[PDB]
């Protein structure tokens, strides 16, 4: 699958958010699969649509690795 | 990962669908990667954010299988 943050966001179309992420601690996969809502919340990501992919994309991230 | 469609389904907190889904053609995990959008708005899916959800998983496992 997707190897980069960059990827990954790329691939379910939020590289809007690359950004913003990777200036407050999300910079790798690994990173990321560490992501829950009130993060989202403090990033002023709060498109629902955003919200819900990012999430999905997360916790799928850490159970398939 | 989950490795049922159930699991899965569970995982993103969406398993009041599965019985949609099994009628129509998605069983297993390997089903659920041929899903795309349309096919949400036949089964009557359409609450934005369990589209969102559901698409999202859909792409990642067909990602990281």
């Amino acid at each position: 699958g997707p190897k980069t943050l960059h990827e990954l966001l790329e691939r379910i179309g939020l590289e809007e958010h690359t950004s913003t992420l990777l200036l407050n601690g999300y910079q790798t996969l690994e990173d990321f699969k560490e992501l829950r809502e009130t993060h989202l919340n403090e990033l002023n990501i709060m498109d629902p649509q955003h919200r819900a992919k990012l999430l999905t994309a997360a916790e799928l991230l850490l159970d398939y690795d």
